[PDB]
């Protein structure tokens, strides 16, 4: 994710289903 708080291709994710 990018603006997020879960790292995967920027800042972080939000949502993982």
């Amino acid at each position: 994710g990018p603006k997020g708080d879960f790292p995967d291709v920027g800042d972080g994710r939000i949502l993982a289903g």
